[PDB]
């Protein structure tokens, strides 16, 4: 079945962080302490994915705000991220990128999330992790499409306004756009507008 | 394993037509000839749903357009969809809509697309197959968050644009945004930009 | 078979007389109350409604031989509550005083084994004991409505035979002559006749 | 599952005619031809059992009619359904009934019917079979509750009268009431009324 | 096979001497009495008659050597009563003083492994001592059998017991 | 479930015959030919079993008459059935006996037949089988007694009876 | 694989005397008192086997004396074994022999020691067991020769003499 | 058992009377030739090669008889030739003229049912007719065993075999 | 083991000499070529690019004995791309001129069982015949790196053990004196020593 | 999964010492006290084995200096490795060796380490194990194949040196030539040269 609804799957990985130092990130660690958005790439030097992990770390304040952490993964080792790091722009690199990068070396993290193309690299995978360990949200493109970061903050927007109000969050919405409450009258009152 | 990137699962459902005739599609009919927007909701006479149905029903003209189907899906019965039709937009109706409404009254829709959640009602999902039956796209969320049009359809543009030039799609790639052809040259002049 | 045997444990959440919405097991009318439960393919269908209206404008008749009658479709409880909202003129039940069940996930058909096609319930009474024994099982497939006056005299056939220890013949009604289970007895009642 | 509405289970039974001759009795040899009212009861020389099987030969006529061929069945022997034909109804007896008696030797067929209880005798159970060999119609009671032979007659109106129109019955249909339209217009026609 | 060792339990609804209904079991008789374990296919048969009243007509025979007598076929205790009550000229059994035993579910056919065709139990006999142990076993396949031999059994069995 | 009403379990022993030569029988040789009694007996060489093994011979005649083969089994060899019938009769031996007595010797019979007791010996046994080699009656004896010439006399005489006419 | 240096299995079986009374010998009576030459042969009965449990009875006070309990073993009964004892020895009898006959009237025992043949009979073997209980030595024959009563004597003095000393 | 019945079947390298190595099966004895296959423990022991020794000065027996003599141990062709070329003061075999077969994977003792603690075999004789059936086994546990013995085997089996 | 057996078979995506890419199979050199597979942990690493530099060093070594040399790491080709292009003052091996193998799926060194921990193969050598048999295996756990002189040695052993049927002694190299398979023999080779 | 790099097969086995007495060693009463080198070699009275062994014994002072246990195994019995012993150089013999020779005549223990060859004898193996029981250090050569007794040597010392100072040593790395930091600046230090 989906873990979507459901307790996402518990991941220990070795990681580059920010200021280029090698590490670990678990799940559990933020648990009750912040959201979590695990996206997955394919691969470290390609194509889509440099511009997506520039394009997110271009975001990474509008991720602070939401108190969210921004977090990459690949099958590629921790060694290739800080290659790829310090690999300039012009020349295909992702440069000095501020978030997180995780390192999937045994494949389990994109087996345990169903990302796992091919016994081979991960689809590229938005996963939103709540802060009770929670999967509200999960977007899978394929290799050749790159996604849309306006949308997963507009995601982000949406379900913390549900968790703040209550209020269920209709199609299109944004801030500060009309909700709704979860009743008939209600819906009701909603589409009549 | 998933089956994103790979061969969308078979369907046959009794199914609404946009005039209110009773009838039945499936899968495989539509196989060469245009794109499947398969989209799940979980009941109706719901909240999030309803405003849902009539978004994606008022941008069905974007959809005709991009050669697209556009099919809902619920769990509820065939009779369920014609009475919530028949309901005023002021009652909590979704009014005469103009696309498709499918009944996945056996659940196994829901159980083979992986979105059947408690046994009970599919969650809000986007499944975009191509005209080779390929999934291409997919979007889960949880019950309380509603979904973007703008999005599937810029979706749609980015997969549309790769099938036919046979370039990749960037990290927030809009028509007519500059797009990448997929080599090391490539990412490469595209990063510097 | 269950016949002869205690109900198979059910716990449904249900549309009460006052629209609200609840929750109904079979455990809180052990020692309480006679359980009526009857079963119907889908709502906004067709001899349904007659089924469910000729039931409760005799309510009154089950009332007073202390039974709860219950009905229950695979259609989700809010389903339920607009076919309440809906007029009989336009094929709606009304606003009925007994509870309706939502047997979404299908759980109590396949229990109670009614289950057609793995989709809809069939048409069927089931009559649960005070001590949670079922007495009697009816089981139309075909759209041809069950008769009150049946169950009625099932009912009072029942409630006799638990008040005198006598078995009830073939046409027995309240309040004609009964036999007692003995040779005695058996022979009485035969001649004359 | 249940086999309501489905294919009748295959049986093969020794059996005494209404000549008190014995022969052969089994399925296949109506299918196409007959309609058939399988009964079943627990003992020959018991209590409820003859005033339903004396009831059910007085009106022998009106299965003749409808077409319909009545056969009884219980665990006794042939032997035992002879010799409760040559008792009297001072003694206990069914005297010289004119429709067949299946003996149920082996208990395979209420195994098949799902009616045999605590490894012992069937329960008093109505099976109607079509022409088709479908089972339109099931009544189960336990053993102490004596069946109405009006009633299964009403049954087998509605159910003839259902295959000629393709009219739904509604509840407490008899022959010939107003009956409906297995349509929108329909339910709305009947409800008012 | 259970002949030399100890017999199959078994439980059953009865029709005793004096037409009333009750329970026998296997249990009640060990340490007290020897029993004769009758099988009989089928209650109205031309042939099974003529062997219970024979049987019945030597009962004190019977209670002479200490054996409870006991009939068994699968038919139900009402077919018994019936049976009971029917005439001697019609094929009844008449009024016999000895129990006989409703096998309604052919479970203990099935135990004494006398159950033919999944149906009616076979013509036999088991004497069982006042241990519990099986030391006589007799099937027919439909022949008649005798009331003399199974008195020479028991004398002999008891002979042997003795001695 | 029971043979008895159902076809007798197949058997091949090794034998020893009338004239104390040995050989082998069959129970497919006496299909469609003759009856086949088939009686089991503990061991050679007890205190019991001659009277009987020696009533059965006694008998012999009564037997050919009926179309009935007479067969003794047990689960000694059939050097042990020889030496048996070669002992005196005062010594306690069966003499020279005319009816065959099969050998046992790897209890398969027994076995086959249900008469096995404590995978040792099988018990006092009587197995009639007709000429489509039906089991039409069984007796066990547990001890040891035993048994009423006359009575598997009288069983065969219908048997034969019901064999050719009714009840 | 073999028990040859290994426990010898156990056995517990009815048995005829010296003195032709019955009674029951198993193998744990024996440990730490005595060795145990246990032999096999197929039947009692039969033209070859009476020259070697003759043989072996003939030197019975020499096995005595290396403190070994002599026993034989056959597939046949205890009265088998007694009446053959009886039987005199012009006639094909083994006479009056004093050391123990065992019965393996189930088979268990051969089986356990693995000479049963066609599942009927023990083939011709010995098996010599110390007073640990432990298989030292192990002879079969097919047939039926057989077999020199010196060369198990032989046999038991070293065992007997390596259980004391070397090579 | 395989005592009566035909010889598990052996394949195995060898090292002959004149040194040279090769291969000996069963196959190539049937309907030719008796064969006495002998089991020893371990080449270099101090019990083992008089008896060997023993066995090869009693050769011209054994060719009288139509009798192939083979030993086996688990040790390899290499083993065998180097203790036939040791001295028979250091505890050498010497230049005995029979074949050693060398079971290196212990299939051939596993078979026979001769391998004591998954290591080496125990002190077996095994005599096959020429039609391959086994008629003599003789296990021992560190015994010594003897020469005339198995001549006297062989002559009582050919002759029951005549005769 | 396969020491002494068939390698097992492989096929893989690969980085050539000129920086282009293609694909190896090990059936493609039966008959043709002997093959040194060498496995390596990581790209960007330490002792990796020492080992590689210092065996593409001695290339020209390895062709005159007609041995195809074949590296191994568990990254995708396009990270052995980027390592090429990383000069050696950077950690990079620079252009190299025999093949790196991308062991993307993990399956190669699974095959091999040099994979440690799920994760990364170990430092390998396999010699691989012209008939596809292995005839040398060598395994480092730690980053010790491996001796080019040694496996040349080994390759001289092999070849010369396949040319002479000569078997070679212990620190034989080519062209020192080796010894025959025989008696006569060793003993010739042992004295004078 | 390969034992290398993780803790060694326990064994036990006879053995004959140095004096040509015979005893029992095991690899637990090494643990935390010495190094073992236990190499395997197919049979006593052969070709390639004696040279390797004779060579080994030449050297045993520099593997006591190195703290290591030499253990040499085959699957002969002690018996036939005493023999050997006896036997003089000239007749093929390895004389009077003084390190221990291990039996391994159930052959369990080449089966343990994986290099038992057609259920026979066991292939040319080095393994070296640590102080902690850990394998560094496997090569398997095929039955022809001497090994160089200088390589083993040069193992022992590079991991040695390995484990004093983290130190990480590139290809054909000797005591002791210039050696590697496992970093950064660090492998660009390096590799200039």
């Amino acid at each position: 079945p989906t873990y979507v609804g459901k307790e996402a799957p518990f991941f220990k990985a070795e990681a580059v962080f920010g200021d280029n130092s090698f590490g670990e990130v678990n799940l559990t660690q933020f648990i009750g302490k912040k959201y979590v958005l695990l996206y997955f790439y394919p691969l470290d030097f390609t194509f889509v994915c440099p511009s997506e992990i520039i394009a997110l770390d271009k975001a990474l304040d509008a991720f602070h705000e939401r108190n969210v952490e921004l977090l990459g993964c690949s099958v590629d080792s921790k060694y290739t991220h800080l290659a790829w790091k310090k690999t300039p722009l012009a020349k295909g690199g992702i440069g000095n990128i501020k978030h997180t990068l995780l390192s999937d070396i045994t494949k389990s993290i994109s087996k345990d999330y169903n990302v796992l193309f091919d016994d081979s690299v991960s689809l590229r995978a938005f996963v939103l992790i709540d802060m009770n360990g929670i999967v509200q949200h999960l977007l899978v493109n394929n290799l050749a499409i790159g996604r849309s970061v306006d949308e997963i903050l507009r995601i982000i927007d949406a379900i913390q306004h549900h968790e703040k109000y209550g209020d269920v969050c209709p199609a299109n919405w944004q801030k500060g756009k009309v909700s709704m409450k979860p009743s008939e009258e209600g819906v009701a009152q909603y589409l009549s507008t």
